């Protein structure tokens, strides 16, 4: 229902959304387009929205990242909830895929992400 | 100190600042982009930020507003109350303009602008 941080224990970064839909992390708590809001759609299903760039994050066909505009099939998510209170975000429309970073910031494609990896982990906090 | 929404008393609009850069005003409060950061420059001059764009309210030099992803000269305005808790916003720069919205919600040319007009007064707001 809050608005909420996803800070990625890939190297704590906050996973950001900026205007024009390009998706990475950051570190800066105080970035204003690190503040998103989940969306409940069906039981354990999210969409992940971008508030300040008013987009939805959205998985795309070859495993990239984009927000988008609108809602589609690509930005729903099931979200897992793991160790420690750390969730994990799998595409619901390509269903090996999750919503992670690199320890870098830079996102990790799609293709690349599996269960188990550092990636993939993301806790939610306050805004 | 805290975001601010500057309530313009010209038809009711809030000043917003998009991500690209565009001003213009909007009557609904949970618009993301018109959360704006006030900044003391000199006594009585401020910058006008827009939070979630990441950009300065600036004033052009044909009375366009735009906003600026740096600070420059055009970014600081004499903050003056008049009226009954209303502000003023008149350009550093070109120190015949305001900050004025139009009661359409577009924004009004500083060219066209002066004391006394609703356009130009705004009522800082919590947000
Ligand atoms: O390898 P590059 O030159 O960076 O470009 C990659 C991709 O083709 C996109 O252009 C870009 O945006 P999206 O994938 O988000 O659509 C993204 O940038 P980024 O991952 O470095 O942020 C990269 O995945
Ligand atoms: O903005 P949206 O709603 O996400 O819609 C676009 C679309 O879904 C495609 O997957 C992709 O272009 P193509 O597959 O046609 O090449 C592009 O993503 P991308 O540029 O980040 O890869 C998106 O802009």
């Amino acid at each position: 229902k809050d608005p909420k941080r996803l800070y990625c224990k890939n190297g704590g970064f906050f996973l950001r959304i900026h205007p024009d839909g390009r998706v990475d992390g950051v570190r800066e708590k105080s970035d204003p387009h690190i503040k998103l809001q989940l969306q409940a759609e069906e039981r354990g299903v999210v969409s992940i929205k971008g508030v300040c760039a008013n987009r939805y994050l959205a998985m795309k066909e070859d495993g990239r990242l984009l927000a988008s505009k609108c809602v589609t099939d690509e930005c729903f998510f099931f979200e897992r909830l793991e160790s420690n209170n750390y969730n994990t975000y799998r595409s619901r429309k390509y269903t090996s895929w999750y919503v992670a970073l690199k320890r870098t910031g830079q996102y990790k494609l799609g293709s690349k992400t599996g269960p188990g990896q550092k990636a993939i982990l993301f806790l939610p906090m306050s805004a």
